[PDB]
C-alpha cells in the first residue's frame, strides 16, 4: 500500500520526504502512503519504475514516449493540469503561426524564412523540425545543418552560428537569452510580427500573450497538417501537435494505477490548491517544480485503456519517432502506399486476404481483437481503413478519425456519385389517442424493436435521456415490451412469446422486431418505436396476418420532436432521427489514398461482378457481413459529409451522445480525455 515515489534530485527527495510525513498525519492506516526512492536521472527513474523498484514518477512528453519504448513499457496513469476543473488544460498545441493570406502550406514550407523559440525546444524546434524531417536534404546530420539548407533565412535562438550562419539570419549571433529580441516564445512571435520570418512555430497560447487585441490577431493564420489554414482561434483543429504538459507513469502491467491515483487524489484534497499552508504539493521550498511543476492546479485520472502512443498522439509520436529513428523512404512521392485494412474476425481476416491478394497489393490486411482496437490502430497508423456502424462513426469521430465513403444500400445507377443518409427512426401512436405528445411519455406503455436495436431503442432513450437524467431507462415507462431486457423488468411485461422465448430478441418474441413491436403498438401499446415504412408495409391489407389484416394507415400518427403530431407519408419531418449507414472510416491524412483505391476496387470487385464463384468480389461474404456490409451495391463519397458530426445527424449525436453516459467505452473516455 506504499506508492514508491522516484526522485532525480535531492531536492526532489526532502520534498518526497515531507510528503511521506504530511500524508502519514492526515490519512488512516487503511490509506495510501508514500516512499521515497532516489536516482540520479529520469532514466535512472524510468528503469527503477520497470525493475520494479519505484511505482510512479512524472515526466516530461519526452520521457514519457521513452518510458513507454522496450524494455520499461510505463504508461500514463495521472496528468497535471493548469487551470480549473471546467477548464484543465492539461495539454498544449505546438502550433504554426503565420501572416494572413501570405499564401503557403505546410508541404510548401522549403525555402521560405522561419522564427523558433530556440533549438531544442520542443514546440519551437523538435516537433517542427521532426514533422518536417523528410523534406529536409540529404544529409540531414547534423540537424542544424540540414535544416540550414531548408529554410532561406531562420532565427533559431542557441544554434551554433559560426558553423550554420543561415540559421542566425534573423537574429545574428542566435543569443540564447533574452537579449535576442527573437528569442522565446513572445521572440520567435515579434520575429514575425516584424516579418522577418514568414512562419513562427509556438504554442497556441503564444498569440493571446502578445496581441491582447482581436483585431490584430485576425492578420494571422495557422499551418494546419492538411494543408489548410485556420483562424488563430480554432488550434485544436490545426495544431502541429498536442503534447502533456506533466503525466506520472507506472508499469503497463501491475503498475498500481489506482494506489498512485488513490494517493494523489487525497494529496491534492489536503495538500492541494492553497487547500493548506502547512505543505504545499505545488510548491518547492528547496527549488521550483520539485515532484510536480508548481504551475500545476491539480491532478486527473487518465483513462484506463490509454497507452502513450495515444495520449502523445500521432502527430507528437511522428515528430520524435523521426528525430530519433530518422528513416525517411524513397518511394514515389505522388503515389499512394497501400491501405492496410482491419479485420476483426478469422474470416474478416481471410476474406481480406483474398481481398489483398487480387487488389495485386494494392490493399493490405491486419488482424485485431476488437473494434476498438482497430479504431485504436487506424488512430496510431498501425493500419487504415475499417467500415463502422454509426455508433462506432461516433466513436471513432471523437477520436479524431473521419467517415469518407458510405455504403449505399439501394441500387442505383450514379449511385456512387449520390449518398444515402440512411433510414428514418420514428415514434409511433394511435391517433385516437389525441393527449399524446412527447413530453407526456413519462409512465406510459411502450413498443420496442428489442434492446440495442437503432430505431426501437437507440434513438428514442437517447433523446429522452435529458427529461430522465440517469440510467434508470424502465422506470420512465410504467411498463413496456423492450426484447433482450432482463425478464424480471417493467419492459418485458408487454411481451407476449411463450415459455422461455417470453421476452428474448427473436422472432418467437412476436413483438419482436419493426412488424413486432408495431403488433405491440396496435394490441396493447400507446408508442412504438419503428423506422417509418413500418407503418405503411403492415397495414393497407399489406400483411395477411390475423391481427394486421384489417390495420389502416389513417388510424396511427407519428409523433415529433417539436411537440407535435404527423401523418405517416410525413415521416420526412416528423422524425427523431435519420439512423445511418456504415461509413468507411480512416485517418485524416490517408482520406485521399483511400478515396482512391476503394473506388478503383468498387470498380473490379463491386457489385457490378457476376460470376462471384470465379472471380472475388468484395461484397459477398462466406459468413456474414464480413468487412462491408453484404446489401452494399457501392461505396459513395461524402465529399461535403466528410465529419462525423456531418455525416450522422446532430440528432443522432446527441442521442448516442446520451446513450454512451449510460453505456461506456474505454476507448471514447479516453479520446474525450484528450479532446473534450
Ligand atoms: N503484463
Ligand atoms: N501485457
Ligand atoms: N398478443
Ligand atoms: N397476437
Ligand atoms: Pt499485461
Ligand atoms: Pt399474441
Amino acid at each position: 500500500k506504499t506508492v514508491r515515489w522516484c526522485a532525480v534530485s535531492e531536492h526532489e527527495a526532502t520534498k518526497c520526504q515531507s510528503f511521506r510525513d504530511h500524508m502519514k498525519s492526515v490519512i488512516p492506516s487503511d490509506g495510501p502512503s508514500v516512499a521515497c526512492v532516489k536516482k540520479a536521472s529520469y532514466l535512472d527513474c524510468i528503469r527503477a519504475i520497470a525493475a520494479n523498484e519505484a511505482d510512479a514518477v512524472t515526466l516530461d512528453a519526452g520521457l514519457v514516449y521513452d518510458a513507454y519504448l522496450a524494455p520499461n513499457n510505463l504508461k500514463p496513469v495521472v496528468a497535471e493540469f493548469y487551470g480549473s476543473k471546467e477548464d484543465p488544460q492539461t495539454f498544449y498545441y505546438a502550433v504554426a503561426v503565420v501572416k494572413k493570406d501570405s499564401g503557403f502550406q505546410m508541404n510548401q514550407l522549403r525555402g521560405k524564412k522561419s522564427c523558433h523559440t530556440g533549438l531544442g525546444r520542443s514546440a519551437g524546434w523538435n516537433i517542427p523540425i521532426g514533422l518536417l524531417y523528410c523534406d529536409l536534404p540529404e544529409p540531414r546530420k547534423p540537424l542544424e545543418k540540414a535544416v540550414a539548407n531548408f529554410f532561406s533565412g531562420s532565427c533559431a535562438p542557441c544554434a551554433d552560428g559560426t558553423d550554420f550562419p543561415q540559421l542566425c539570419q534573423l537574429c545574428p549571433g542566435c543569443g540564447c537569452s533574452t537579449l535576442n529580441q527573437y528569442f522565446g516564445y513572445s521572440g520567435a512571435f515579434k520575429c514575425l510580427k516584424d516579418g522577418a520570418g514568414d512562419v513562427a512555430f509556438v504554442k497556441h497560447s503564444t498569440i493571446f500573450e502578445n496581441l491582447a487585441n482581436k483585431a490584430d490577431r485576425d492578420q494571422y493564420e495557422l499551418l494546419c497538417l492538411d494543408n489548410t489554414r485556420k483562424p488563430v482561434d480554432e488550434y485544436k483543429d490545426c495544431h502541429l501537435a498536442q503534447v502533456p504538459s506533466h503525466t506520472v507513469v507506472a508499469r503497463s502491467m501491475g503498475g498500481k494505477e489506482d494506489l498512485i491515483w488513490e494517493l494523489l487524489n487525497q494529496a491534492q484534497e489536503h495538500f492541494g490548491k492553497d487547500k493548506s499552508k502547512e505543505f504545499q504539493l505545488f510548491s518547492s521550498p528547496h527549488g521550483k517544480d520539485l515532484l510536480f511543476k508548481d504551475s500545476a492546479h491539480g491532478f486527473l485520472k487518465v483513462p484506463p485503456r490509454m497507452d502513450a502512443k495515444m495520449y502523445l498522439g500521432y502527430e507528437y509520436v511522428t515528430a520524435i519517432r523521426n528525430l530519433r529513428e530518422g528513416t525517411c523512404p524513397e518511394a514515389p512521392t505522388d503515389e499512394c502506399k497501400p491501405v492496410k485494412w482491419c479485420a476483426l474476425s478469422h474470416h474478416e481476416r481471410l476474406k481480406c486476404d483474398e481481398w489483398s491478394v487480387n487488389s495485386v497489393g494494392k490493399i493490405e490486411c491486419v488482424s485485431a481483437e476488437t473494434t476498438e482496437d482497430c479504431i485504436a490502430k487506424i488512430m496510431n497508423g498501425e493500419a487504415d481503413a475499417m467500415s463502422l456502424d454509426g455508433g462506432f462513426v461516433y466513436i471513432a469521430g471523437k477520436c479524431g478519425l473521419v467517415p469518407v465513403l458510405a455504403e449505399n444500400y439501394n441500387k442505383s445507377d450514379n449511385c456512387e456519385d449520390t449518398p444515402e443518409a440512411g433510414y428514418f427512426a420514428v415514434a409511433v401512436v394511435k391517433k385516437s389517442a389525441s393527449d399524446l405528445t412527447w413530453d407526456n411519455l413519462k409512465g406510459k406503455k411502450s413498443c420496442h424493436t428489442a434492446v440495442g436495436r437503432t430505431a426501437g431503442w437507440n434513438i428514442p432513450m437517447g433523446l429522452l435521456y435529458n427529461k430522465i437524467n440517469h440510467c434508470r431507462f424502465d422506470e420512465f415507462f410504467s411498463e413496456g415490451c423492450a426484447p433482450g431486457s432482463k425478464k424480471d423488468s417493467s419492459l418485458c411485461k408487454l411481451c407476449m412469446g411463450s415459455g422461455l422465448n417470453l421476452c428474448e430478441p427473436n422472432n418467437k418474441e412476436g413483438y419482436y422486431g419493426y412488424t413486432g413491436a408495431f403488433r405491440c403498438l396496435v394490441e396493447k401499446g400507446d408508442v412504438a418505436f419503428v423506422k417509418h415504412q413500418t407503418v405503411p408495409q403492415n397495414t393497407g391489407g399489406k400483411n395477411p396476418d390475423p391481427w394486421a389484416k384489417n390495420l389502416n394507415e389513417k388510424d396511427y400518427e407519428l409523433l415529433c420532436l417539436d411537440g407535435t403530431r404527423k401523418p405517416v407519408e410525413e415521416y420526412a419531418n416528423c422524425h427523431l432521427a435519420r439512423a445511418p449507414n456504415h461509413a468507411v472510416v480512416t485517418r485524416k491524412d490517408k482520406e485521399a489514398c483511400v478515396h482512391k483505391i476503394l473506388r478503383q476496387q468498387q470498380h473490379l470487385f463491386g457489385s457490378n461482378v457476376t460470376d462471384c464463384s470465379g472471380n472475388f468480389c468484395l461484397f459477398r461474404s462466406e459468413t456474414k457481413d464480413l468487412l462491408f456490409r453484404d446489401d452494399t451495391v457501392c461505396l459513395a463519397k461524402l465529399h461535403d459529409r466528410n465529419t462525423y458530426e456531418k455525416y450522422l445527424g446532430e440528432e443522432y449525436v446527441k442521442a448516442v451522445g446520451n446513450l454512451r453516459k449510460c453505456s461506456t467505452s474505454s476507448l471514447l473516455e479516453a479520446c474525450t480525455f484528450r479532446r473534450p
